[PDB]
C-alpha cells in the first residue's frame, strides 16, 4: 500500500568516522515483502530506524510514495505521520497495561471517543484471535498470544507499512514457524508493504519475496532468496544465506584443481574460491550413472559426525587438506576412499 524509495542513503556516526550505511539504493514496491539480511553490525537496525523515522539519513533521501519524509540530516515527516506499524526485537508490550490497553494506546490522541476506541481494538483483537484475553496483562499471555497482541497494537491505526526488526529472535525456536506464518497471513490479508530485517536466513526464506544483503553498511546484492542462494555474488553472501563448503584451488586449464579434485569451472585469476553446498555433494564407493551428478574425483573421509538423525561426513581430496562436508543417512567411515560427485550447475566459483 506504500512504495518506499531509498535514495543514496548514508548514515555516519562518531563525527563521520564510522559509516553505518553507505550509499544504499532500493525501491521497495507497494505491497512487497522485502527482507534485509546481514550479520550483526552490518547496519540493519540503523536502516530500519531510518525507514521508521526514528533516525534520518546523514546524506541522501527517503520517500514514501511521492512524499519526501527525510533528507540529508533532516526529519521531514515524523514516525507518527508515516502510517507504519512496528514490531521490534521484543513484543515491547507495556507490562502494566492489559492487552486491551496496549492495543488502545496508539489511539490515545487520534480524536476517537471511548466507544470508537473500544470498537476498533475489539475488531482488531478478533481478527488476530486474542479478543478473549484482552483483560490479561502481558505476563499472563502465552508466547503466541503476546505476538498477536503486539501485532494488533502495530495494526490498530491501519498502517500501509509493517516494519519488523528481528521479530523472531533466538528466543522462540520451536515457535518461530508459527510466528512467521502469522506475519505472512497478516501481510496477505492487508496487502501492506512489509520490511523485515534479520541475521537469520530462515526468517527471510519464510517471509521475503525479495531480499537485500547488507555487509558493513553496503548493499552487496539484491534478489529473490532462491537467487541469492543459488547465485550469490561472493562467498560471504553465499555463506550468509545458507550452509556452504568453501575451498581454495588453482585455476589450471580444465577447471579448478584442488588435490585429486577437479571442478569444471574457471575464473580470470590464478587461484579461485569454490563454493559447493552440502546438499550438492554426494559420496559413493562406485560410479554414479547419472547425468545430474558429476564426478570431480576421488576423496578420503577425514571424520564423521552425527546429528538430527543424520550423518555429517567430512572428506578431503587426495593430497590436499581442503575439506568438504555433506549430509547423509548413510555413514562412511574415516580413512575410506570415495568418489566425490557434485551437481554440475550448482558449483559456485569466485576470484581469490
Amino acid at each position: 500500500m506504500v512504495r518506499i524509495i531509498v535514495k543514496n542513503v548514508s548514515k555516519v556516526f562518531k563525527k563521520g568516522k564510522v559509516v553505518a550505511l553507505d550509499n544504499v539504493n532500493i525501491n521497495i514496491e507497494n505491497g512487497e515483502r522485502f527482507g534485509i539480511l546481514g550479520p550483526s553490525g552490518a547496519g540493519k537496525t540503523t536502516f530500519m530506524r531510518i525507514i521508521a523515522g526514528l533516525d534520518v539519513p546523514s546524506t541522501g533521501e527517503l520517500y514514501f510514495d511521492d512524499r519526501l519524509v527525510a533528507s540529508n540530516g533532516k526529519l521531514i515527516v515524523p514516525p507518527e505521520d508515516r502510517k507504519i506499524g512496528m514490531v521490534f526485537q521484543t513484543w515491547a508490550l507495556y507490562p502494566n497495561l492489559t492487552a486491551f490497553e496496549n492495543i488502545a494506546f496508539p489511539l490515545t490522541n487520534m480524536k476517537m471517543s471511548k466507544e470508537e476506541i473500544r470498537k476498533r481494538v475489539e475488531e482488531v483483537a478478533k481478527i488476530l484471535d486474542i479478543h478473549h484475553v484482552l483483560n490479561h496483562f502481558p505476563r499472563e499471555l502465552s508466547g503466541g498470544q503476546q505476538q498477536r497482541v503486539a501485532l494488533a497494537r502495530a495494526l490498530v491505526k491501519d498502517p500501509s507499512l509493517l516494519l519488523l526488526d528481528e521479530p523472531f529472535s533466538n528466543l522462540d525456536a520451536r515457535m518461530r514457524d508459527s510466528a512467521r506464518a502469522l506475519v505472512k497471513e497478516v501481510q496477505s490479508r492487508l496487502g501492506v508493504t512489509l520490511l523485515v530485517v534479520s541475521h537469520d536466513p530462515a526468517d527471510i526464506f519464510a517471509i521475503a519475496d525479495r531480499v537485500g544483503v547488507l555487509v558493513k553498511g553496503k548493499l552487496v546484492q539484491v534478489g529473490k532468496p532462491e537467487d541469492l542462494y543459488d547465485n550469490p555474488v561472493s562467498i560471504q553472501v553465499a555463506s550468509l544465506i545458507g550452509e556452504i563448503n568453501e575451498l581454495e584451488g588453482k585455476v589450471t586449464n580444465e577447471g579448478v584443481v584442488i588435490g585429486s579434485l577437479r571442478f569444471p569451472v574457471s575464473v580470470s585469476s590464478d587461484r579461485a574460491i569454490i563454493g559447493i553446498r552440502p546438499e550438492d555433494v554426494k559420496l559413493s564407493k562406485d560410479v554414479i550413472k547419472d547425468d545430474s551428478w558429476i564426478l570431480v574425483g576421488k576423496g578420503k573421509v577425514k571424520v564423521i559426525g552425527y546429528q538430527g538423525g543424520l550423518f555429517r561426513i567430512t572428506i578431503t581430496p587426495l593430497d590436499s587438506e581442503e575439506e568438504i562436508f555433506t549430509y547423509s543417512d548413510h555413514p562412511i567411515h574415516s580413512g575410506e576412499e570415495v568418489l566425490v560427485y557434485v551437481r554440475k550447475d550448482k558449483i559456485k566459483v569466485f576470484e581469490k
